[PDB]
């Protein structure tokens, strides 16, 4: 039946999708109810970016300043505030395309799909991860900040990532729906050390257990190790130390396959010393880390989304 | 600004995904206007898939006999037929969520954008292409068929894909919209060879090419090769012939960037007969080949579907 990196359906959330523009700088916002989200610094210009005072640029932008447009249908505003790193912006008029939705602060090694837009236009969707030094990877050109991350739980939009900047080092930063950064991150055009990253290991294993589903079971072995001797293996590689949520997290998978949790990770031990040697995994030869054990369930169940 | 395989936005697909019953299966279906597109097979039983006289097993449905849902507004199909391997019953009402749309009949080696459906309900969207041999490998539970494949054009949604059926060798096979089997594939459960698979070469360059505009440059040489050497190479690692045409459609890629294309190519050659040594390209230590040089530019550019 196979198994991908599948991205949640964005139709719900591409009704929402705006285009903020505010004097020089033009970027895309989240239209819910008759509020507009947006990054904090569309306010800002080129030069503005190396040291932005948010509050006394704030200031100096009025109501009218604000250009909002979704497609051929422009918003007014009526009132503006500044929520940590992005503005909140009362329009007109309430989007009648609003879905039902929840505000959620993700953790680290959650996934999440990605809507990327520019302009207030979409233009493609994607699954992403939360690292664990709260970076994402990111396909975010010139103007698609203000884009979204979001899950979806059977009839609910759960908005999660705002992407705001890009890192010099070539990964991405950004915020939730109330503005905090994920990471130590700020909003200024400056050197910001992404932190180390290591590799979330329970997607790692869950993403084991769903190759045993679909045909690849070449790594299965009758060797074992134990909790504290797979974690001397772990950090050795730089993987996350494995909890016992870990295992119970892996539960259903474990179950519905046979396959004992410690046993999936002594083939996990076994792929980090000796590599794959030519073998693939799921057409990869790259130990995945972008599936959470929730992932591979919804996959191999069917769960729907409407 | 990184790169990925990105998905189209599914939005106005999901408002055509409907449900279609035809007494004991149940599968997905296509609401375009007053007509619903689903697979033929939809009024067989199990054992009928052995082999089917699908003109006789219409004969004995009637128009009541096949029960169409869309969410919760049920459809009244008014008229039948069956166009090749597909079905055509039209409807008591248009789709008022019908989007400008082209059936089109994709090549091998192009990609698009597939919305897996289960009951008539949306579940995931995720990128694959038409490989050579005719197939697509799949994320296709129980229940998925009907799935569409389709490409957007700015404001137009080309559906080029249905899916049928599964093969034993794991690997799917589809019809366009007029019912035409992709390669040899017929719709019952039969051994059904696959037939040898190749490697789109054309796509593989173009996936280097992203690399070399997100970072990625260390497999760039200056060594090279010409058109017939590099196809001495190619086919003995069953890469696809190039001929001078795909040379022409990574002209864009080619100049802005400024690699010849015969340098790109040379550097395949030296990354065939040496592997990759550890390294890896845009987080990957394989050679993809579902990037179209297209689809590379609408990631390198930014073009967005509305």
């Amino acid at each position: 039946s196979g198994f991908r990196k599948m991205a949640f359906p964005s139709g719900k959330v591409e009704g929402c999708m705006v285009q903020v523009t505010c004097g020089t700088t033009t970027l895309n916002g989240l239209w819910l109810d008759d509020v507009v989200y947006c990054p904090r610094h569309v306010i800002c210009t080129s030069n503005d970016m190396l040291n932005p005072n948010y509050e006394d640029l704030l200031i100096r932008k009025s109501n009218h300043n604000f250009l909002v447009q979704a497609g051929n249908v422009q918003l007014r505003v009526i009132g503006h505030s500044m929520q940590n790193c992005v503005l909140k912006l009362k329009v007109d008029t309430a989007n009648p395309k609003t879905p039902k939705y929840k505000f959620v602060r993700i953790q680290p090694g959650q996934t999440f799909s990605v809507l990327a837009c520019y302009n207030g236009s979409p233009s493609g969707v994607y699954q992403c991860a939360m690292r664990p030094n709260f970076t994402i990877k990111g396909s975010f050109l010139n103007g698609s900040c203000g884009s979204v991350g979001f899950n979806i739980d059977y009839d609910c939009v759960s908005f999660c990532y705002m992407h705001h900047m890009e890192l010099p080092t070539g990964v991405h930063a950004g915020t939730d729906l109330e503005g905090n950064f994920y990471g130590p991150f700020v909003d200024r055009q400056t050197a910001q050390a992404a932190g180390t990253d290591t590799t979330i290991t329970v997607n790692v294993l869950a993403w084991l257990y769903a190759a045993v589903i679909n045909g690849d079971r070449w790594f299965l072995n009758r060797f074992t190790t134990t909790l504290n001797d797979f974690n001397l293996v772990a950090m050795k590689y730089n993987y996350e130390p494995l909890t016992q949520d870990h295992v119970d997290i892996l539960g259903p998978l474990s179950a519905q396959t046979g396959i004992a949790v410690l046993d999936m990770c002594a083939s996990l031990k076994e792929l980090l010393q000796n590599g794959m040697n030519g073998r693939t995994i799921l057409g990869s030869a790259l130990l995945e880390d972008e599936f959470t054990p929730f992932d591979v369930v919804r996959q191999c169940s069917g769960v729907t989304f409407q």
